[PDB]
């Protein structure tokens, strides 16, 4: 049997991965559609919201690892 | 079973879609009608009202994502 | 193979062009006919109606590019 | 064999390029036509719309590269 990787920081990353799982394909689909369409009321606005959603996936993930590693580093320094 | 995308910002966007669902086809139908018509006072007033209806929908999406993102950005940046 | 220019704003402009394609030649034909005539009730009413049709083509095109660019500018500004 | 440059930010730039590939020559053609004419309502509306399209290419490109670099900079700062 395979043993799943148990981690607090890894779980948070996987939580966002499952949420925007199909969102990744939606971003690339809207990006290619806009490529051959200069000005688009629909495509540009749709991509606007979907791009910011991707923006949060990368920002929120980097924020959780930032806070966790900082406080965790202080604990590791105590062990001496 | 498939799980739907649960989001506050996504709900507002999809909420406007249900309202202008058949409205999108009405814009293209009136566009082709005017394209092959020299001058009509009736179709001019019809397209005029339908044009802004689309304008308000698209501007509402960029509006909700703008005000919600600004306040949410301050919250996520607080997490440090 | 040649790739056609795909654009929503350009489609609206070309839409009116297919409608008043032979209309442009009709305006110049009636203009020269009016210039060689002192006063005629028939050509006056004919040119009057055809003049407004040309006015609708130039106005409808400038109207669509104006309302569309305004709303699309809001979206573009969000990208930051 | 040659290896193509794989980049997300570069892909977005080239994405807009494939669309307005022949538009660059269309802008210069309309520019020379405008300089060789005193005043034309037809070319004024044409160049106006085409100038908006060139603004689309330079804006969306600079817009996407700006938001992507910001969140990407946060990740790089995390690696320490």
């Amino acid at each position: 049997m395979a043993t799943p990787w148990s981690g607090y920081l890894d779980d948070v990353s996987a939580k966002f991965d499952t949420g925007v799982d199909n969102l990744q394909t939606q971003v690339t689909e809207a990006l290619d559609k806009l490529a051959a369409k200069p000005s688009d009321p629909a495509l540009l606005a749709a991509y606007q919201s979907k791009l910011s959603e991707y923006n949060l996936y990368r920002n929120a993930q980097s924020n959780t690892v930032k806070v966790f590693k900082d406080i965790d580093a202080a604990i590791i320094q105590n062990f001496r």
